[PDB]
């Protein structure tokens, strides 16, 4: 479960 990475899959990841 990404949990800054999540918000940040959809930016850049």
């Amino acid at each position: 479960i990404k949990k800054i990475l999540s918000k940040i899959k959809k930016l850049l990841k």
